[PDB]
């Protein structure tokens, strides 16, 4: 609501450029997959609808700034837009010195990252970028915690700056979640350390009745609760951080809580047996590699209760099926609790494809960094610019 959105402005006979997510896996100059390729439709469908020429800048792979790389060209991603929406899609290599396009059109441009000063947002790129059109939308979330000239400059200089739709959805399911969630408010932070987490953790720390820490995040809390965790992973370094984090959730009546069982091995691959046992019967020899049906039963209590549910992270390691009982029920008691619930990140997508509850999940987020910046209570460069040309 505190920046535009498509329609808040007018789009009518104006040259509209896109920043949208074409950043797809491309092989032998063919995309292996169409997906969001997919997502942005809606997008240039509305501009297109309301009578609009929409001019298409992207992002593909890692190229060196200052060069042109055939390997990361957008060429087959326009012409898989094209096969997609069944509508003829322009090329432009040449787009920085002039576009041509006529509403009812869609213009493709050639990666954004190809051009100097794009990384860095120069006033110099970005005025050439802001130049080309009358009105920027921004549809790239996934970038939106970078300030580029194609994602953040533009938008200083181009008379109209706003959200597209998949920007105003992930900023809008995110805000339900963390800005002002139904309570009770539940959090899953999992993943191999607390050190890369640990914004994370004291972002939601404030905000939260629930955080359920899973995997080595919470073989971390076990060895700070005072129990031997053997040759489980966890960080020394950040016992001291992960004790302060369990009185300052004390002090905040923020319900943590720590396996009272779990699930260990004596090898790390997929065929080793799990052996239940207490927290405090953890061996030198073994390592805890999933959480225990006792620790299982607590969780789903707890979110059977919350109305808002934020997921980012497995509680073991699922990818073992010895292993994987914990997640699972994990992902069935969010799938059970039709609470709005909001996922994010890799494991937590590959939990949410094995356990086939994808539907039951109110939001998936595909961003990487961007949702975890987000998470973290940061601001991201390209949404606070679209706040400040918002303004009338
Ligand atoms: N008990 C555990 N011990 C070791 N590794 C685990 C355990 N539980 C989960 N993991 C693995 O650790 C990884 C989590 O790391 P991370 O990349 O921080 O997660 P994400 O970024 O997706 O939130 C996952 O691959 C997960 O399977």
């Amino acid at each position: 609501m505190s920046f535009l959105t498509l329609k808040d402005v007018d789009l009518k006979d104006k040259k509209v450029l896109v920043r949208v997510d074409f950043n797809v896996p491309v092989k032998d100059g063919k995309v292996t997959s169409k997906v969001r390729i997919e997502a942005a439709i809606p997008t240039i469908q509305y501009i297109l609808d309301q009578g609009g020429a929409v001019i298409l800048m992207s992002h593909l792979g890692r190229p060196t700034e200052g060069e042109y790389d055939s390997q990361f060209s957008l060429e087959p991603v326009a012409k898989a837009l094209s096969e997609i929406i069944n509508k003829p899609v322009k090329f432009a290599k040449d787009w920085l010195d002039g576009v041509d396009v006529k509403a009812g059109e869609i213009v493709m441009c050639e990666n954004v990252r190809f051009n100097s000063g794009e990384k860095k947002s120069t006033d110099d790129l970005s005025k050439k970028i802001a130049s080309l059109g009358d009105v920027f939308v921004m549809d790239a979330f996934a970038t939106a915690h970078r300030a580029q000239a194609s994602t953040y400059g533009v938008a200083k200089y181009i008379p109209v700056a706003c959200a597209g739709i998949l920007l105003t959805n992930e900023i809008q399911a995110l805000e339900k979640a963390l800005k002002s969630p139904k309570k009770p408010m539940a959090a899953i932070v999992g993943g191999s350390k607390v050190s890369t987490k640990l914004s994370v953790l004291n972002n939601l720390l404030d905000k939260v009745e629930i955080l359920i820490v899973g995997g080595g995040i919470a073989n971390t809390f076990i060895k700070a609760e005072g129990f031997d965790v053997g040759n489980s992973l966890y960080e020394q370094d950040l016992v001291a951080e992960a004790t302060e984090i369990l009185a300052k959730a004390k002090a905040l009546g923020v319900n943590i809580p720590v396996p009272v069982d779990v699930r260990v091995a004596k090898e790390f691959s997929e065929n080793a047996q799990a052996i239940i046992k207490k927290v405090s019967d953890v061996v030198a020899d073994e390592m805890i590699l999933d959480i225990g049906p006792e620790s299982q039963k607590i969780i789903a209590e707890l979110l059977k209760s919350a109305n808002t549910i934020l997921w980012n992270g497995p509680v073991g390691v699922f990818e073992f099926d010895n292993f994987a009982e914990g997640t699972k029920a994990l992902s069935l008691a969010i799938a059970q609790s039709h609470a709005f619930s909001v996922a994010g990140g890799g494991d937590t997508i590959a939990a949410i494809e094995k356990f086939g509850i994808k539907d039951q999940v109110s939001y998936i987020s595909t961003a990487g960094g961007a949702f975890l910046e987000f998470l973290e209570g940061k601001k991201l460069p390209a949404i606070e610019i679209l706040k400040e040309k918002a303004i009338r």
